């Protein structure tokens, strides 16, 4: 006789308030990237990124994140 | 006699308020990317990215994220 | 006699409010990309991207995301 | 005697409000892309993209996403 | 005696409100794309894209997405 | 006779208030990156990044994060 | 008694020899040009050019030029 | 009694020899040009050029130039 | 009694020899140009150029130049 | 009694020999140029150039120059 | 009685010999240029250049220069 | 009685010999330039250059220079 009770309760708040998101300037100035290789062998769960010149401007009003994970292994 | 009860309760809030998302300038200035290779062998679940020059302007009013995962393995 | 009860309850909120999404300027300035290879062999679930010069302007009013996953393996 | 009860309940909200999505300018400035290869062999579930110069302006009023997955394997 | 009950309930809302989607300008400025290859062999479920110069302006009032998947494997 | 009771209760708050997010300038000035290799062999869960020149401007009004994990192994 | 003698002598040679003018490729890739103005006032000897996107391939076998000017002002 | 003698003698040579003018590739990749103004006033001998995106491939076999000027002012 | 003798003698040579003008590649990669002004006033002998994105490939077999100027002012 | 004798003699040589002008690669990678002004006033002999992004590949077999100037002021 | 004799003699040689002008690579990587001004006033003999991003590849087989100036002022 | 004799004699040689001009690589990596001003006033013989990001590859086989100046002032 094995009995399990699993009763999570969550009333959490992740909030934000901002009066004004103002002037934002992003001015990258170039660059050089050079990659040499001969053999690539990727297997199973592989995330890869080779030889990049990337520019990101991310301005979310808000941008709040909540991550929750529940596991019950028998 | 094995009994399992699984009763998650979630009343969470992920909110945001912004008065005004204003002027945003993204001005990249070029660049050079060079990649050399000979053999590529990707298997199973592979995410790959080779030789990129990418520019992203992401301005979400909001942009809130909630990620939840439930697992019950017997 | 094996009994399972699985009763998730979710009343969550993912909301956003923005007064005004204003002027946004994205002005990329070119670039060079060069990729050399000889043999490509992709198998199973492969996501690949080779030799790109991409520009993205993503301005969602809102843009809120909710991701939920339920699994019960017997 | 094996009994399973599976009763998800979801009253979630993913909403957004925006007063005005205003002037948005996307002005890319060209570029060079060059890819060389000899042999391509794609199998099973492959998503690939080779040699692209792409420009995207995505401005959804809203753009909220909800993704939910349920699985019960016996 | 194996009994399964499968009773998902979903009253979720994915909504959006926008006062005015205003002036949006997308002005790409050309480019060069060059791809060389010799042998292509695609099999099973392959999605491929080689040598593209694409411009997209996507402005949906709304654009909300809901994706739901149910599976019961015996 | 084994009995387990699992009753987490969470009423936590992760909030923020900001009067005005003002002028922010990001002006990178180029650079050189050079990587040489011969053999790459990635297996299992590998996250890799080789030869990058990346610029990020991240200005979230808000940006609060909550991460919670529950595990019950029998 | 004023006497002027003006006796230019010219036996000059401007020559050229070329064995073979071979393959020449000119492949422009588009572009954007935008000019705004309100009032234009051109007078006397004015040569002007506003808002052009021009492509020229000039391959003269030869192309030698000789310019000579003589003036005698009293 | 004023006497002037003016006896230029020129036996000069401007020559060239080339065995073979071979393969020449010109591949521009686009661009953006934007000029704003309000009032233009050009007078006398003015040569002007505003807002251009021009590509020139000039391959003269030869291309020799000789410029000579003679002046006698009294 | 004023006497002037003016007897230039020129037997000069400006020559060139080239066995083979070979493969030449010119591959520009775009760019951004932006000029703002309000009032322009050009007078007399003015050569001007405002807001240009120009690409030139000049390959003359030869290309020799001779410039000569003679002046006699009384 | 004023007497002038003016007898330049020139037997000069400006020559060149080249066996083979070989492979030359010019690959610019974009850029950003921005100029602001309010009032321009050019007079007399003015050569000006404002806001340019220019690429030049000049490969003359030869390219020899001779410049000579003679003046006699009384 | 004033007598002037002016007898330059020049048998000079400016020569060059090169067996082979080989592979030359010029790969610029972008950049940012920004100039602000309010009033420009150029007069007489002015050569000016404001706000440039220029790339030059100059490979003359030869390229010899001879500059000579003669003056006789009375 | 004033007598002047002016008899320059020049048999000079400026020569060069090179077996092979080989592989030359020029790879600039971007940069930032910013100039602010309010009033510019250029007069007489002015050579000026403001706010430049310039790249030069100059490979002349030869490149010999001879400069000679003669003056006789009375």
């Amino acid at each position: 006789s094995v009995q399990i009770v699993y009763k999570p309760v969550d009333l959490s708040k992740v909030t934000s308030k901002c009066g004004s998101l103002g002037n934002i300037h992003h001015k990258p100035g170039g660059g050089q990237v050079e990659v040499k290789s001969e053999k690539l062998d990727f297997k199973d769960r592989v995330q890869s990124k080779i030889g990049s010149l990337d520019n990101i401007t991310h301005v979310p009003g808000g941008g709040n994140k909540k991550i929750e994970t529940h596991k019950l292994t028998f």
